[PDB]
């Protein structure tokens, strides 16, 4: 679920901003998305749609109001080593893999701060 992803990612960076609030990034980072990613950790935000996309085309899964946020799983978190539960159902370890993937690619893209609040519009 959307607030176990923001726990994730401060698992695989532990940083020195708990509930910072995330601000959009580039074209992806941010409900929605279009064009083409400006940027590594843009990129990052960008598989991540496509795999919630994927998501949403499981024939065997079919989540409240159809978003992939809504589903909650379980997971831990070491230092900073994410693990998927194995117990989690098919839908939820396709989600929680989703966002473990994320957390990590987020991990190792640098954070150009020109890329904060872009406007989409024009340049996505
Ligand atoms: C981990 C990433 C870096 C954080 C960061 O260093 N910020 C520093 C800002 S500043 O330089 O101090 O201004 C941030 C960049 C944009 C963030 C995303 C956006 O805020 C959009 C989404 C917001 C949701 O609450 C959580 C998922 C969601 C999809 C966020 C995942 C975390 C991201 C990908
Ligand atoms: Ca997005
Ligand atoms: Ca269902
Ligand atoms: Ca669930
Ligand atoms: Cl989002
Ligand atoms: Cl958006
Ligand atoms: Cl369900
Ligand atoms: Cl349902």
């Amino acid at each position: 679920a959307l607030w176990q992803f923001r726990s994730m990612i401060k698992c695989a960076i532990p940083g020195s901003h708990p509930l910072m609030d995330f601000n959009n990034y580039g074209c992806y980072c941010g409900l929605g998305g279009s064009g083409t990613p400006v940027d590594e950790l843009d990129r990052c935000c960008e598989t991540h749609d496509n795999c919630y996309r994927d998501a949403k085309n499981l024939d065997s899964c079919k989540f409240l109001v159809d978003n992939p946020y809504t589903e909650s799983y379980s997971y831990s978190c070491s230092n900073t080593e994410i693990t998927c539960n194995s117990k989690n159902n098919a839908c939820e370890a396709f989600i929680c893999n989703c966002d473990r993937n994320a957390a990590i690619c987020f991990s190792k893209a640098p954070y150009n701060k020109e890329h904060k609040n872009l406007d989409t519009k024009k340049y996505c």
